[PDB]
């Protein structure tokens, strides 16, 4: 049983501080992540807009948001998430 | 004899309790579920709006029901099923 | 000679009775029948819009259509209907 | 030779009358037929507006035209037709 | 060396006489056509406007031209064509 | 060394004489050409504007050129030109 | 183990200095990196706007950041970082 | 090495040719293939974009041959280099 | 139900040619195509594989058509029955 | 969930009882079950030896041996078993 | 309705009189006829042996078999016959 | 990091207890396991020989191997396995 | 209406005179030949054995035979002729 | 620069110790390896003959041999190895 | 018109002289020429034997032949000569 | 102008010394080249056979000799060269 393939998501970071290239980075090396995309979808004067697309096999959801808060990020918005044997897509 | 293959239900949920995450992952343990997409279509102040695509073979929907309702959703609407031996666009 | 291969119907239904879910389950076992879609339109306070997408084989309409009166359903429109030796596109 | 091998026909029909289920099943039993696709454009109160699109090999036309008229439709236009030894597209 | 490939043709016709079918079938018919489309652009009262394509190995334009005087047509231009050894698109 | 590879004209042409097809076959002759596309771009009363594609391999500029002016043609311009071992688009 | 796989950096260049084809060799040489893009995507009269792509396994962002500064470049900004095992867009 | 190159290039309204300068930089070592077209033109002057691609293209012989043939570059519009080409 | 038969039939050296026989099964409900061939032949008998491939076919119609043509069904050798045709 | 996928059967049949087509239909209506292949393999005077090929969705190995023993069939041999999310060759 | 789609001769034919080029050309020239292959696969001191292969839409059999013997060929045997829809292979 | 992906094994079992299907079943019910494939390559009076190829991703060799001697297997050979983020082939 | 597309002859040259590579250029120069390939399948002391298949449209197999002759080949035999619309391949 | 990509090691280790499966663990999560296939070619009463597979990119050969000392193996002989921007065959 | 596409000739060298590396690289300068393959098939003590695969447009022989003999080389057998448009296999 | 794309040579090396790792990663340094495999075909007690397969653009084998001969190789043989503007295969 595979379990979550991939989450989506909306996240919140300072626009100082962690780079989105060491985060990406650290969030790749946790097990069962195969692959993860930062993008910059807008930015206030103190604030990033980040979305975050992670897949993998058996992705750990409290290891992921663990990370996050961590590196001083917060979840704003789950957009989406997938789970089971194969990736569905959205309509 | 394949009976359901698809499901797109328009879900709500309270904004917190069961993690989508979670939600997703037990819909996907089910027998015949291959497949899950949990999407937040929008939300207030307490509740929020999901998409949820389930697709398999022969999928349980008193099943997939009785889950969701345990985890405290509610099936607005059956928004699309798909039936039989293959899969069927609209 | 394989006769009706795709039917799109635009039918109407009360917005209860039969779920679009037994109703898609009961028409896929048909005979000829491969695949059904049933997809929400739109709905009333007292019944419900579908698309009801049926592919397969000499589909017999008439059963078809018979099915969906004993479910309460109208057919208000046949919007497309394919036949022959292979799915001629639109 | 393969002669004619697609045709798009803008057709006009009474709004009831031969249902447009039956009219492609018997197009699609015509000689070298491989496959019909009727679908509804527009439809006026008395009058239904329809795009019948015919596939095959050496289709003849005078006899669909003659099934069409015994069918109590009206040839508005024939928008497209392809002939030869391969399928040209426009 | 295989000559003419591709005739782009926008052609005249009187809204009855010739129907594009006939037409179209005796077009076929024409020693290395392989392919015919004719396509309804536009009409008036009296008059059809086709786009008449053919493709095919050394097609002799000549012949097709005669043809279409032949059942009422005139070409009102020649929009495209194709010569050689393979098809090159346009830009 | 493949030299040229494509060639994109601009060219005038009156607007009767040699025929674009009978000038689309002459240069479809040429030693290397693989492949010419005339097309109509435009027209006055008197003269015809036409972009000539011509592809190939070391395609020689001087024998198009000179056979283009024995046909009553002029370069206007040559808008695109490739060379080399491939093909590189703009 | 395998981390960063695709950069796009926003890059501000002084419109003279350095060229950008002596800055996307030297980057291209760096450990890991199988491949650079640089574009221009805008300038002003004394600052010229770069859209870097740079491809590959493990790139290491620190050094790629200090090649920059010391070609007299600034990053405005990190558009897009892919990490981990495969390729994942957006 | 450098793959690909994007020159916005000026040239003479005449002189050489620009099918001449496509075929002589399309003989240089390591390119694979040119491709010039015309951008814009003023009475005098010429609005090139040249597309080279190749495998270790040497900028200074393209650099120098488009001077030699009176050509300027106006800019470096893009250059990819490494192991493949990346796209934009 | 049944997506492919093939069939090891035995028919007299001369009635019904293999053509005649071929149409005739190829214009059966759910019939997408026939391929006959002949294996071998004696004196007064042809020996024939017959693969009959498409949806629902229906093996009773097939059988009686085919004792009606005064054949007879020395074997079924291969049958493939569902949503898809499984090979062998 | 999803279980046995593919399962190859040697079998041993009585010359005559079941024919092998009727055999193969039963087959097909299990639940789960997508396809049916059976062909002979070699037949004695009185038994015929069958290799069966079903494939599908956790197929119910249970349901498929009481079927075969009250058709008169013996498994001779199960020489290749397939289960899980996908399908493994050898 | 498609009917016949392939036919395998072996025939006989005298060693000269109608090429078998100009047999092939002839039998291309049917109606429904979209390829004839023609080849040697044997020949004595007066007759040849060969092997042509028809394949086409609705083949007329009768007629084939007309200009076979017309030029001087006879049947040895029909190998193989498809008909219906589609080509099954052997 | 997605550690073991490939497991070949050459299994001993008694010609009957376990029948090979319920045996592909339990195996491919555990974590990681995408797919099972058992296939018989000989056997004695008493003894199935099989070839039970694993795929998934971090496959837990030490459940699969405890699984085997519940159900009365025996691994003769573990003639080839492949680990890491994709799969190698073999000479 | 596409005619002969395919031919394959067996053809006998004598060791020298045409070369095979001059007498493949002539043939390809034909009206609708596309390509031609010529190798030699075996030779005496005095004569070439040569396998010519000539593909194109509408292929005048007089006009070829014409050449070989002219170029002291006979054909030994015609093993392979393909005509029509489509090329169909042998059994 | 990619350095080394594929690297076939003959290697010998002791029947038992580390298990093959360990050691193909272990090595997979080097830097720059992206997978390895190890298999069984022979083994003696106290000694097991393994053909080991690495691929990846800028391999460490010094690691891996630094590795397998370490687990109890012996390299008997390097039998390819593959370095450069791509993976060569032989 | 392309003329000659690919050359397969089997050749004579002696063992030392103008080694197969400078002789497959002036090959490939000749003009047309878009690649050279030459292997050895054998080897007396004197005399090497090289298979040479020329392909290209229009590709000169006599200029090819001329410089095989200037670098000692002799032509045994042209074992396969393609010509034309495009390239036919044997 | 391409030149050299691919050189096989068969290669002795002394058993010890340069170990083939580094020989071929030092190889695939060289300029033009694009990838090498190194594969042991045979050894003696004190001499290693190899196949050297390097591909890349305008090779050059002066300096690939070179390079041999310093690491204590020698050429017994250059099987197999390629050249020009693409890989022809044998």
């Amino acid at each position: 049983g595979m379990a979550i393939r991939r989450l989506v998501l909306d996240v919140l970071k300072p626009i100082r501080g962690t780079s989105i290239v060491d985060l990406a980075e650290r969030i790749s090396k946790l097990d069962g992540v195969e692959g993860v995309n930062i993008s910059v979808t807008d930015m206030d004067v103190e604030t990033m807009g980040l979305m975050i697309i992670i897949e993998g096999t058996s992705l750990n959801f409290d290891d992921i948001r663990k990370m996050l808060e961590e590196e001083g990020c917060a979840i704003h918005s789950i957009d989406e998430v997938v789970s089971g044997n194969r990736i569905i897509e959205g309509k």
